[PDB]
């Protein structure tokens, strides 16, 4: 398809089937980096992402849109034809739904034995009858992986937000697909990847869970965003807003204690000279430290705290609100937030390409396409006649431009 | 170096410089999938991850350990010699710290012009003087990206946990390096990747922020893990634990309203017939729906709720605590949590390899290596004699096995 040549992934042919976040996020990341990415939508109903008023302009940019029933008759024939020249196929569905509907990996590899297939699901491509065919939900994936119980406040768990599991899972699919692609180039043989959302999130929540698995205890939840174990680490309230800080180091602790009214605790058997970290539960003065730190911070503006913490080399940062990002010096210098044109000629604002490739940078070349916008061109390219396409449309197996 | 041949990344030579999570997570992910990955540690002090009692056995498995001062004299020579046969180099540092110490991308490409270089920093390789040279911290990246301000409770922001920003950033680096690797196959030219942690997290926080950027409003924070906008979606407390649910669909809403005592609202102007989703802010009875739902769920055990929600086709799941994972049928069936031997010959439990590659699965072949364990072998492999190595050790430029 027509598009500029750019990025590390120029010339790569990616196709994805799925809606909302996880699957499409995986597929569209390839597009940020130069790939030719075809977004498959059902004929009767478009991707449900489209009901979101603004986000899709970001999450569907740089894409080509195909509307095809890939499971039925001529629509299935066309899909499998497309696979013959596709490098990577990404799909998000309810477990092994593709195989159940007749498109096994075997059938896919009949049409392209080099194909990299990435299956994104809530509970995996195989397992028990109870879980395997269940739908993928971000909150369910966090619930099932032990991620949800470790997020939130001491006595109130909460999911990570927004849709954190969908992004981790989609990103993993991208990563794994690029790894499999390397193997294809070395080897001439394709791959099937079973990305289960709960296994992705299981990995991401292991920092303390590894203690539980290995004779220790699981950590408690944070208290109001404070570190579960170490005093003076995490989220704090200043007079002026919120700050995050890391009270770490001999001098840092000595001088901070003096600031906050706790100089008398230095050189104590509980806080011996050379103390680098205050363990809030192991140290009897843990809670007292938090009391004095809260009180001192509540008295000072973020600008004041930042000035003092800079003298002491205590790492810290103001918690920025959404309205503060665009005008931030780093954001400005790096063009971290930019603008582009939608396909219907409106100005849209949002994050630039990330990350920044030096030699072959990504670019935004296309706004989000409309439902079935590129169907006619795609089907032509893979050998369908004008009549073939008309028949597909009239049968409800394809949709062309609005 | 000695290791089994397996995974999609068999034969690939990866080296990483960094400590703790972000950089090492990026590098080690290659090792999960079959790559030869060399973990660089300093000479006088080891990676600080090693102070963690259990996690490092997971986060450093399948790795080779090199202890070398890569910035000084003969240590720099040995490092740059290693680069000559290295496919990917991942480094996590304070902005352009490598360049400032004389190891620029240009110098790296002088030794290997094909080299893929991934730079992981908090704020980027370039920008302003105030931000560019700051240290990377998970909480700071969340604070600076607008991720922290949207997580937590209505009146209490909280960071995603644990170290969520480090994992996203690390994973992104793996993804981007693999993409750059693909391009090297065509051009024979390497690449430099500028991964700034805040830009990674900016992207992950866009779902609602895209409204703010484009004439709408930023979403509110969740209340006790409940959807910011839609009633009956998100986290709820039952009699004997927590569940997540999605109140979506005509019959689902109708029958749930009846269960909870709100039958009289069905067919009103506020909740017309055929309503599929309750917008909690736009619907005058949104808060009322929550009250009644909270009340009904509080009365019932999770077993009872799931039974009822199965009847009604309302998607839901128990929020599992960490002790409930190992014996779960899906975990059991998929071997999601497995066991392996540490190099001290102890049994270690933790997550299996993810995701599951069908043709070329990853495997655990090695426990976490000790400080400088493979220094001698690595240096011998790149042409150093026993005497060359001994001189490096005496000069404090390298450490060999314990």
């Amino acid at each position: 398809l027509p598009m500029p040549k750019f990025g590390p992934l120029a010339g790569l042919r990616v196709v994805f089937s799925g809606i909302e976040i996880a699957g499409p996020f995986a597929g569209q990341m390839f597009a940020e980096w130069g790939a030719e990415v075809i977004w498959i939508e059902n004929v009767a109903w478009a991707d449900t992402i489209r009901v979101q008023p603004n986000y899709p302009q970001l999450s569907r940019r740089n894409l080509h849109a195909l509307s095809l029933n890939i499971f039925k008759d001529e629509g299935r024939e066309a899909f499998l034809k497309l696979m013959e020249t596709t490098d990577i196929f990404i799909e998000a569905s309810k477990g092994p739904a593709f195989a159940r509907r007749g498109i096994t990996d075997e059938v896919l590899w009949q049409h392209n034995p080099k194909l990299v297939i990435a299956h994104l699901s809530g509970f995996g491509q195989y397992g028990t009858e109870e879980y395997t065919n269940l739908p993928a939900y971000n909150t369910i994936a966090q619930a099932f992986s032990g991620y949800l119980i470790q997020n939130g406040d001491v006595d109130q768990p909460m999911p990570a937000f927004p849709y954190t599991a969908d992004y981790f899972s989609g990103l993993t699919a991208t990563t794994a697909a690029l790894a499999a692609l390397h193997k294809v180039r070395e080897t001439g043989k394709g791959e099937s990847i079973d990305i289960a959302m709960y296994e992705v999130m299981l990995r991401m929540g292991q920092y303390f869970m590894m203690d539980y698995f290995n004779g220790g205890e699981m950590c408690p939840r944070m208290s109001k965003g404070k570190d579960p174990y170490y005093a003076g680490c995490g989220l704090y309230k200043c007079a002026d807003g919120y700050i995050v800080m890391e009270l770490v180091g001999i001098t840092q602790i000595e001088e901070c204690f003096k600031d906050i009214g706790l100089a008398h605790l230095l050189g104590t058997p509980e806080i011996p000279e050379g103390t680098q970290l205050i363990h809030r539960i192991e140290c009897p003065y843990g809670p007292l430290v938090e009391e004095k730190l809260d009180a001192w911070l509540a008295t000072h503006t973020i600008a004041e705290v930042k000035e003092r913490f800079a003298e002491l080399n205590i790492a810290c940062a103001k918690v920025l609100t959404v309205p503060e990002l665009e005008s931030n010096p780093q954001y400005v210098a790096r063009e971290s937030i930019t603008q582009w044109q939608t396909m219907d000629g409106r100005t849209c604002k949002g994050p630039n390409i990330m990350p920044k490739f030096k030699n072959n940078p990504g670019q935004i070349w296309r706004g989000m396409p409309s439902h079935g916008m590129d169907t006619a061109a795609i089907l032509k390219n893979i050998g369908y006649s004008e009549n073939d396409i008309q028949e597909l449309v009239s049968k409800g197996l394809a949709k062309v431009e609005d």
